[PDB]
């Protein structure tokens, strides 16, 4: 029964067929069971270990890998030798990388959680009912509750289903609903039914929500509704249906899979194509199986080359890394992919209270009426100071102290809000200050009163905690409060019924105090209070109320206004039903106006500098608060958002003003708004829709339930510290501190750390070409292989992957807050750059096989035998070229390869320093500003000599030493590929920046 708060009690019992008296039978519980399921959000998916360790060979790079690791185990199995210890090395360094890399991709799993799942911790094991076979009230479990079921629930519990109140069995009922309305101060309660069928949670005074907890009292009611139809269980859905898109660099890495894929196959038909000269060949004579031995030993490296192996790690080392970092300055980030996205955020969208301000409530003005005479009228407006809870401050009329006690309008202004309020303070003697107890706004009244003094009792001379509540305790003695009216938003004001303290044998003098939102307040007033006296309302001097209300919540000043005024003649004490809210503004009229109260939440220091930030960084704000829609737009004014005298009428909305608008232009206007006043539930969700149909990275604050399906639509969904567990588990980024100003600084971070993934992204990649290129050049040469797998892959993830590492801490550049937000649609390498990397590829691959054959020729401790061109062949059964001389497997020395791999190390690291900065020279951003890499190199050298001399090494990579020659020369190859950068970003300088 979805309606069920629009609905009576007997309408909720009848359309069930249930007994309030005996609740449901043996066969309703099972025919209810059957038509509505148990009462539970379903399970997460099985997804099993098995199918998680398959998911992580899912990747195509991974695919090929494996392939190769296959090619290569085949090969070091129909190979013939003795040497096994250095045969079957490679296929299983391969299995070991792919076991390591399955191995990390399910230890991630096992400690992620979903959002949908912390839901899950606001179902009770148990509930209590009453069922037709039991006279005694039965503890069943709370899964076993369905529509219909007759329910009890006393302080304490936690709600275990969407129930419709039947009956209030202790003298009220308290409710904390904060997970689902962030109303955070216990709700009270009724059982009247509520009009309006479209009732947001809020207004639904009768309901009782799965997942909430009774705050105080006992109450018995019917199941609304259980499972995914309650208020919890729709948003499990919202969450559930939500479909979240990779990460830019996600996508974009994805798509150099595929091509690198395409890349890697065609480079293998290349290979091919260029040999189809064998088809032109005798069929008897030579090695078939020795041909294809080549061919799959050249495929298998090919992969090797061009994967880039060590990338995964040196990302997530940096986000890491980075992360550790923005936790330092209050950002706690959760998922690693976030720190990207969180530096392309385009659009903020925030809640005022506690994240833009401080929600430090404090009383600043203050008036009362002074005298009305014919169209004639004055006010007495006054100042507070002191800005803390803390009873520290002073009155003033106009900046002159006075005293509060000399003015009546005061006295009775201060007994309203001394009485009329939930409210108190207390001095925590551990932090040393005053701490509130309640709601900010009554607090601050609270606060109020105590700086009033309105008797000028003798405070001075007591303690510091005892201060806290004295002026108060004082007016409390003056009054008994029989009862209290709560507030509703149906009226926007509370009241509290009030006799004299004094008082025997009467029944006469009896008073209700009413605070609230000025507009309905005054406008139920028909007397104005003129110190102890009492006039008739007049149209003017309602005007000069109004006006004055309106200059504060809407000037520099952003008041919240509250009215607060008197019943003198209320109605008798039985004459009243304490039971029906909706009877509560018809109790509260016929008042007199006795003053108004203004008081701040005042912006967070910070705010005003961190949104101009934005502006300069082209990342748009939208502030979303409860204001109403001109004190909504006058903070935006004051903290930046607006301009103070621009035009905003289409960039501010209430909710009703937005529900009004047809789709399209809803769409429309959440392309240009900055300002979302009063709310819906629904909306902060399909602000974020229309937001993306702008292709706009959206980051969202929120801290409820009700929060979480925006938390999970927006791409950074940002939790407070200080919220629930769960809208934290549904959030990119937790606020350990609260403020706006924390996300500013995090995507500050996140475009300083894709500035670098770019760089060592790019070194990295731009490796693999080099790569490929000796590897080719190698085969389409016939030359002896220059490098091998093993020696590929320890480069790709230890000799490059420090210095890939080390990239990520390169200092920042110092206009990263002056330019836009990034589009995802950036692509990573792309014209000039492709150039560029293409003949630094070129060369390094050139350089590499070269580094070989100047060992093979010009050098002695290989033949002397120039031009003589080793490609002629590889097969040795003609012996034609080396006449006299029994020696043919020099081809194998382990000389020219350490040439080859030397010259490759060597290049890389001086590649790692043209690497610092995309086009500034190495004259302008010289080596040194980042140590980090300077130390790094030092390590991977001191790496490749340890491969080269610690002996299971240089035979597992088939090295040897090398002679200050050989190393001289490995210097003259590797040292030029810095000119050729140079040249290559003058060109870029120089002849692109237009
Ligand atoms: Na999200």
């Amino acid at each position: 029964m979805e309606a069920a708060h629009s609905k009576s009690t007997e309408e909720c019992l009848a359309y069930f067929g249930v007994s309030e008296t005996t609740g449901l039978t043996p066969d309703q519980v099972k025919r209810h069971l059957e038509k509505y399921g148990h009462n539970e959000l379903p399970a997460e998916e099985g997804k099993s270990l098995w199918e998680l360790v398959i998911e992580q060979f899912e990747d195509l790079l991974v695919r090929i890998l494996l392939l190769a690791a296959c090619i290569s185990f085949v090969l070091a199995w129909f190979e013939e030798g003795e040497e096994t210890i250095t045969a079957f090395v490679e296929p299983f360094v391969i299995l070991l990388i792919l076991i390591a890399n399955a191995i990390v991709g399910v230890w991630q799993e096992r400690n992620a959680e979903n959002a949908i799942e912390a839901l899950k911790e606001y179902e009770p094991e148990m509930g209590k009912v009453y069922r037709a076979d039991r006279k005694s009230v039965q503890r069943i479990k709370a899964r076993d509750i369905v529509p219909g079921d007759i329910v009890e629930v006393a302080v304490g519990d936690k709600v275990p289903a969407d129930i419709r109140i039947l009956s209030i069995k202790s003298t009220t009922l308290r409710v904390d609903q904060s997970i689902l309305t962030g109303e955070s101060v216990s709700v009270i309660k009724h059982t009247e039914p509520v009009p309006d069928p479209r009732a947001v949670n809020q207004d639904k005074k009768n309901m009782l929500f799965s997942g909430t907890n009774i705050a105080a009292g006992k109450a018995l009611g019917i199941v609304a509704t259980t499972g995914v139809s309650t208020e919890i269980g729709k948003i499990r859905d919202q969450m559930a249906a939500t479909e979240q898109d990779k990460t830019p660099l996600q996508q974009k890495l994805d798509e150099f899979g595929e091509q690198l894929s395409k890349v890697i196959s065609l480079i293998c038909v290349a290979v091919w194509l260029i040999n189809i000269g064998h088809f032109n060949d005798p069929v008897h004579g030579g090695s078939w199986i020795r041909g294809a031995i080549y061919y799959f030993k050249i495929a298998v490296a090919l992969a090797v080359a061009a994967i880039p192996e060590g990338l995964p790690a040196v990302i997530t080392t940096c986000l890491a890394l980075g992360t550790r970092r923005m936790a330092k300055k209050n950002a706690i980030v959760r998922s690693l992919p976030s720190v990207e996205t969180l530096g392309c955020t385009s659009v903020i969208c925030s809640d005022k209270t506690g994240t833009l301000t401080t929600n430090q409530m404090s009383v600043c003005k203050m008036f009362i009426i002074d005298k009305v005479d014919g169209d004639f009228c004055s006010l007495n407006e006054f100042s507070i100071t002191g800005s803390t809870y803390a009873p520290e401050g002073e009155v003033l009329k106009n900046d002159k102290p006075i005293r509060s006690g000399q003015f009546d309008g005061l006295v009775e202004l201060a007994t309203i809000c001394a009485l009329c309020n939930d409210s108190s303070l207390d001095f925590n003697e551990t932090k040393g200050v005053y701490e509130k107890v309640g709601e900010a706004t009554e607090t601050a009244l609270t606060t109020l009163v105590e700086k009033m003094n309105v008797f000028n009792t003798e405070v001075r001379n007591l303690s510091k905690v005892e201060r806290a509540n004295a002026c108060n305790s004082v007016i409390r003695q003056l009054m008994k409060k029989e009862f209290t009216l709560e507030f509703s938003r149906d009226r926007k004001s509370m009241s509290v019924y009030c006799s004299p303290a004094k008082s025997s044998r009467a029944a006469v003098g009896n008073k209700m105090f009413v605070k609230g939102a000025p507009e309905g307040v005054i406008d139920r007033c028909n007397y104005v209070r003129v110190g102890t006296t009492r006039v008739p309302m007049t149209g003017p001097v309602k005007e000069k109320i109004l006006s004055v209300i309106k200059e504060w919540g809407t000037g520099r000043d952003t008041l919240r206004c509250l009215a607060l005024a008197t019943r003198d003649t209320p109605p008798k004490r039985e004459e009243m039903v304490l039971d029906d809210s909706s009877r509560f503004m018809e109790y509260e009229t016929d008042l007199t106006f006795v003053g108004v109260v203004g008081m701040l939440d005042p912006p967070r220091k910070e705010v005003m500098g961190s949104i101009q930030l934005c502006r300069d960084a082209g990342i748009r704000v939208i502030m979303i608060t409860g204001d109403n829609k001109g004190t909504a737009i006058a903070i935006c004014r004051r903290i930046g958002i607006f301009g103070e005298n621009e035009e905003v009428a289409d960039r501010a909305y209430t909710g009703r003003e937005f529900d009004d608008l047809p789709l399209a232009e809803q769409r429309e206007a959440c392309r240009r708004a900055c300002c979302f006043a009063r709310v819906e539930p629904s909306h902060k969700s399909k602000i974020v829709e229309y937001l993306q149909s702008y292709d706009e990275i959206t980051a969202m604050t929120g801290d409820g339930v009700n929060d979480a399906p925006a938390l999970k639509k927006a791409e950074i969904g940002i939790a407070m510290g200080s919220g629930t567990a769960v809208a934290k588990t549904a959030s990119e980024m937790v606020l350990a501190d609260d403020n706006f100003s924390t996300i500013v600084a995090a995507v500050e971070e996140g475009r300083a750390i894709y500035n670098n993934m770019k760089q060592f992204i790019r070194y990295l990649i731009s490796s693999n070409v080099g790569e490929v290129v000796c590897i080719f050049l190698t085969a389409a040469l016939g030359l002896p292989e220059a490098l091998i797998p093993v020696q590929l892959l320890w480069v790709n993830l230890v000799t490059d992957g420090l210095p890939a590492t080390a990239l990520g801490f390169n200092p920042p550049d110092l206009d990263i807050m002056d330019r836009p937000p990034r589009s995802p649609k950036e692509p990573l390498i792309s014209g000039w750059l492709f150039f560029r990397y293409m003949a630094i590829g070129g060369y390094v691959g050139a350089a590499t096989v070269g580094a070989a054959a100047w060992w093979f020729m010009y050098a002695e401790d290989g033949p002397g035998v120039t031009y003589h061109q080793l490609t002629h062949f590889m097969q040795c059964t003609e012996d034609h070229p080396h006449f006299e001389g029994l020696d043919c497997e020099i081809f194998e020395a382990p000389e020219p390869m350490t040439m080859a791999l030397s010259v490759l190390v060597t290049i890389e690291m001086c590649n790692a320093l043209n690497s610092l900065s995309e086009n500034q020279s190495l004259m302008r951003m010289p080596p040194w500003v980042n140590i980090w890499l300077l130390g790094s190199i030092c390590l991977s050298m001191s790496l490749h000599f340890l491969i080269l001399y610690v002996d299971p090494l240089p035979m597992i990579f088939k090295l040897k030493a090398l002679d200050l020659t050989q190393w001289l020369m490995v210097l003259k190859i590797s040292l030029p590929v810095i000119g050729l950068d140079e040249i290559l970003k003058f060109i870029a300088r120089n002849y692109l920046e237009g």
